[PDB]
């Protein structure tokens, strides 16, 4: 989506399916590949960790902040948003 | 520690855990079984967050994590400081 891509700070948006394959991206192919597979295994770990801590709970949102950027993830497929640090 | 009390007392906060590099809880404001519910499972997840940031960009570093769920929210800052709170 254009509106979300256009927000201050946002660098790109990737939608990946349940197997981690990008089904939509606003980014170039190499960068989409830089992120999709690596983010997929990390997202599976976030989801399984929430459930190992409380079987009746569910992951709804993730924010990973680093020195250079920030990544948000929302389950729905997974929506991945890459952006400047907030 | 005084800062732990101040942080524990914030609206929404349920507890605070400090784990070392091996994921051993070295400090906690929570009961022992809850501290154990979280410390081991969180340590594994935190190593994965840190290694993922670096696999994506070898020159980057994880600085903060927020994991939000239906029932609660967990924040982590690199020791690792773990804060469990209401959504
Ligand atoms: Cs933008």
């Amino acid at each position: 989506l254009k509106r979300l891509q256009s927000q201050k700070g946002v660098q790109g948006i990737i939608v990946v399916n349940t197997e981690g394959i990008p089904i939509k991206s606003t980014m170039d192919n190499p960068t989409t590949t830089q992120y999709a597979s690596l983010m997929h295994s990390f997202i599976l770990k976030a989801r399984s960790t929430v459930r190992d801590i409380d079987p009746q709970n569910d992951l709804t949102f993730l924010r990973i902040r680093s020195k250079k950027n920030e990544i948000m993830v929302a389950p729905d497929y997974f929506l991945i948003v890459i952006q400047n640090p907030t």
